[PDB]
């Protein structure tokens, strides 16, 4: 048995064996008053005492959240569906603990993506059990508001002030503050990291003078706040927070009165409009996002990174070699997860009508003549593979390194990484090569499982990265220092190394995708 008594209560955890050894796990445990009622649309509140003992031995709610039924009962996009209950009581933490009990443990806190409208952390590839029992750090993760529930925003009004499931996250990284001893954690060696919109939202307590002093250090996996995706404009955000209104019929006068409207629709009519506010979506499209709120973002964070207004400290950022893929078969033209997709000159200049909507005929031109003049101009896959690396530059390559760059030159320390291994398991098709999301296995140890299919090679892959990770959380540096293995050279603003991560080779490289980004960040954003 296994009881921690914490600062509201006691919990009672789980004994796990994991590789012949024992996980302690406290799955579900609540970190802030159920945002229900008067509360839907607020910032958490604090959690008031309980006597009993919580039994923290199931994961908890998942957020409510509209579900992707592109392709029903296919692993390759339900893996990533929610596996527990949808309920708006769903602000519920998770703690791995390594056995026997540690006594000052780095601890690393997962923040999913999923556009903030969707995720959990729950999910499978995020069990923080193989972590624990690997590495013996303490993993938590937390589940936070997403869609509109969780960024609705009516900028100033407290009803609907915007970023609230940002909020989510920084109350349970003070909840780790303050709770995480009591565990055998140290309060004071707490690495955040998280993928897609989950290193956007790392990206953002980097940002947030509200986080400064709630973790040491920071992992971004293809993300970061300046990616296109990552903050919703204050204009969009209101005309959105209206267009929504409209839907739902609660339009109003007294924009209080929009909320208290809002407040006694349902759950599920509030998602299946929320679908409708933008004109035409794609899971790049995040309808409702991050916000400048003027509380958890003080001003836009592309003049915070300029001028380097931000927590000082170590950075880990990287991309997977085919960010892109993945978006193509949820609506450009002639792509499909069961062909090999290929795609035509007209039928690629459609799909840039569709992942750069309101941008004009002469900025998807630039986009097709930097990307169009091939070497064989008769290879078939020409513009299959253009669409793809088009979607990866601009939406997660090109910001994760402008993101790096600038963070670097205000004196931390930044080690960048290109991941480059397709799983050997993946059940998407070849084309799609080195797919977003499809680092995260072997980032959480999953091909450390003998008994589970994945290569020989992986496994040693994956604990490679695992050790990589550990000691960037614990050390500040992530080197594997044991195995004679490639060191990993800080990414300084000149040289730009970065570390390639594969099964074969790990080579140092320097400016990834220069050509390509000189495109997208210094002329593109000015069409
Ligand atoms: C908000 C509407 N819905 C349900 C949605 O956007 O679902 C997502 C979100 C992120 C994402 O990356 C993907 C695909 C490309 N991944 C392979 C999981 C789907
Ligand atoms: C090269 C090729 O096979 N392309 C096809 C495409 O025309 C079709 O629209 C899609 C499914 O709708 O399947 C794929
Ligand atoms: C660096 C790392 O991942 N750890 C490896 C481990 O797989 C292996 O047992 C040992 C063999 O010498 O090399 C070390
Ligand atoms: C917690 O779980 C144990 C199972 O051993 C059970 O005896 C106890 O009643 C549970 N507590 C609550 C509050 O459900
Ligand atoms: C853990 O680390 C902190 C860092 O200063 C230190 O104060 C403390 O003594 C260490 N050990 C324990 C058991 O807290």
């Amino acid at each position: 048995d296994i009881i921690i008594a914490t600062k509201n209560g006691k919990v009672r955890g789980m004994n796990l064996t994991v590789f012949g050894g024992t996980v302690t796990a406290f799955l579900g445990i609540p970190y802030a008053q159920p945002p229900l009622g008067r509360l839907r649309f607020k910032k958490p509140q604090s959690l008031t005492k309980w006597s009993d003992i919580w039994n923290a031995t199931k994961y908890a709610n998942s957020c409510c959240q509209n579900i992707d039924q592109s392709f029903p009962g296919f692993h390759g996009s339900e893996m990533w569906n929610p596996n527990t209950d949808l309920s708006e009581d769903c602000l519920y933490l998770n703690v791995w603990i390594p056995a026997p009990k540690p006594k000052n443990a780095t601890v690393l806190i997962w923040i999913y993506g999923g556009g903030f409208q969707t995720g959990t952390s729950s999910l499978h590839v995020y069990d923080g059990k193989f972590l624990a029992r690997v590495e013996r750090v303490i993993v938590v993760s937390m589940n936070y508001r997403v869609g509109a529930l969780g960024f609705l925003a009516l900028p100033g009004n407290p009803e609907a002030p915007g970023n609230m499931g940002l909020f989510d996250q920084q109350l349970a990284l003070q909840w780790v503050q303050k709770n995480i001893a009591a565990f055998g954690g140290n309060p004071k060696s707490v690495t955040l990291f998280g993928e897609s919109a989950g290193a956007a939202s790392v990206s953002l307590h980097l940002l947030s003078p509200g986080s400064h002093s709630l973790f040491t250090r920071a992992i971004l996996q293809s993300g970061s706040f300046n990616a296109p995706w990552a903050v919703t404009s204050l204009y969009e955000a209101r005309n959105r927070t209206l267009n929504l209104a409209k839907l739902t019929g609660c339009s109003r006068e007294n924009e209080t009165e929009i909320i208290k409207c809002l407040r006694n629709k349902d759950p599920q009519e509030i998602l299946l409009n929320e679908a409708f506010v933008v004109p035409y979506g794609t899971p790049l499209s995040v309808n409702f996002g991050p916000t400048v709120d003027g509380d958890f973002l003080t001003d836009m964070p592309d003049i915070l990174l300029e001028l380097g207004q931000f927590k000082k400290t170590q950075i880990l950022v990287g991309v997977n070699k085919d960010e892109g893929t993945a978006f193509l078969v949820y609506g450009a033209p002639g792509f499909s997860k069961d062909n090999n997709s290929i795609i035509t000159r007209k039928e690629f200049q459609e799909g840039l009508k569709i992942f750069f909507p309101g941008v004009s005929e002469f900025g998807k031109e630039s986009i097709l003549f930097h990307y169009t003049d091939w070497v064989d101009d008769q290879r078939p896959e020409n513009y299959r593979e253009a669409l793809g690396d088009v979607v990866g530059d601009y939406n997660f390559i090109c910001p994760a390194l402008e993101f790096t760059k600038k963070f670097s030159e205000w004196g931390n320390n930044a080690f960048f990484y290109y991941f480059e291994h397709r799983s050997s398991k993946l059940p998407w098709p070849e084309w799609m090569g080195v797919m977003h999301g499809y680092e995260i296995e072997f980032v959480f140890g999953l091909p450390l499982e003998r008994r589970d299919n994945y290569t020989k090679a992986e496994e040693i892959l994956s604990r490679s990265i695992v050790k990589r990770w550990a000691n960037f959380a614990k050390y500040g540096n992530p080197n594997e220092t044991q195995n004679n293995s490639t060191s990993w050279p800080v990414f300084k603003s000149t040289e730009q190394k970065y570390l390639t991560l594969n099964t074969e080779s790990t080579r140092i490289m320097t400016k990834l995708r220069a050509q390509q980004c000189r495109f997208w960040t210094s002329f593109f954003p000015k069409v």
